[PDB]
């Protein structure tokens, strides 16, 4: 409904050109503050043009039951796509409708975009999910996001503490970001398990509220676990995507395990971790074999990694998460192996 005073993210939002937006660069920084990137070029996606419009969305995606936010109400619902794009278009809209959760790669759609290369190159789904295997593939890479005017989200994680990509095509989204430490990630459990939870603001509660506007073709990538939310003052579309990657596995854990004291959900997180781990195990065995030493955040992630699969694995916990093993693993050789090379590293007598 309105914008305020916010604190200010100078110190903390990185602006580089598209071009400066690499691995090594985000390795050098642990990828730990959003990133808004003003001008696309050097991004290396594929977009439609500026004068690509939501009546475009429904001509590749069918006038499709796509899930709706009906903001004024505070409630979730269905609609066929072609009566959302009516609504968005008219002059005399009733109510404040958002639709965010629109997953169009399976579609006609899914050829007009291609998602930022730093995206791809470190996604784990689009790097390391085996073609075969018994479980469904995640698909949560290319969504098309249309917010009317006064659209609001409230605070949340995305979903498996995946990290996000956001352009915005057309219009205006404004981000309002929350770091998540401890102390802000401890606030948030709190504030989201609490009973009229959306009575309360949760910028009041903490530190620092950081607000972030992006604009007509520009693009936001807001690390694993920031709390966010999110106002639309004009008329927007964007596309977006969602991603795991190996920069902080701890904070993606921590983010999952949120989720799950709480209660929507990437789906078969778990296994791509089983198939992650197999995966670090082999990059330790090679790089020890070559004689040289892995960096520091692969230290510490795989660390954090070989705690989850204990705690999944022990007796108590089983059935709660046998299911996401893939046949191909053998959990407690994994564990053992995982311990092994990373015990190598750091042990100071070799
Ligand atoms: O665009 C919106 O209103 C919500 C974006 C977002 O933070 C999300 O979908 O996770
Ligand atoms: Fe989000």
């Amino acid at each position: 409904l309105r914008s305020r005073t916010f604190d200010s993210s100078d110190e903390v939002i990185l602006k580089p050109t598209g071009n400066q937006l690499t691995v090594e660069f985000l390795e050098e920084n642990s990828f730990s503050v959003p990133i808004l990137v003003l001008k696309k070029d050097g991004l290396g996606m594929t977009l439609p043009s500026p004068s690509f419009t939501v009546r475009d969305v429904e001509h590749y995606v069918g006038s499709k039951e796509i899930d709706v936010i009906d903001v004024t109400r505070q409630a979730d619902c269905k609609m066929k796509l072609g009566d959302f794009v009516k609504y968005y278009y008219s002059g005399k809209r009733e109510k404040v409708l958002n639709v965010i959760s629109l997953e169009f790669s399976d579609t006609r759609l899914s050829n007009l975009v291609e998602t930022p290369k730093i995206v791809r190159k470190l996604s784990w789904v689009e790097n390391l999910w085996p073609e075969e295997c018994v479980f469904e593939r995640p698909n949560v890479q290319k969504y098309c996001l249309m917010s009317v005017r006064d659209s609001y989200t409230d605070f949340h994680i995305d979903f498996g503490g995946t990290s996000v990509w956001y352009h915005v095509l057309k219009g205006e989204k404004i981000f309002y970001l929350i770091r998540p430490t401890n102390a802000n990630l401890t606030l948030f459990e709190c504030w989201s398990s609490s009973s009229n939870q959306n009575e309360m603001f949760f910028g009041d509660q903490v530190d620092k509220c950081y607000k972030c506007s992006v604009k007509q073709g520009q693009t936001l990538f807001i690390p694993t676990g920031w709390i966010h939310a999110v106002l639309t003052p004009v008329d927007c579309l964007a596309f977006g995507g969602n991603f795991l990657h190996s920069l902080n596995i701890e904070m993606q854990l921590k983010a999952y395990e949120i989720e799950k004291r709480l209660s929507f959900r990437f789906p078969n997180f778990e296994t791509i971790c089983w198939y992650v781990g197999k995966h670090i195990l082999d990059i330790f065995r090679g790089l020890r074999e070559n004689r040289r030493h892995p960096a520091s955040y692969l230290v510490h992630g795989g660390k954090a990694l070989n705690l989850a699969f204990r705690a999944w694995t022990r007796k108590e916990a089983l059935p709660d998460h046998e299911d996401e093993i893939p046949e191909t693993v053998r959990t407690v050789q994994l564990i053992k192996d995982l311990a092994r090379e990373i015990r190598l590293v750091e042990d100071i007598f070799q």
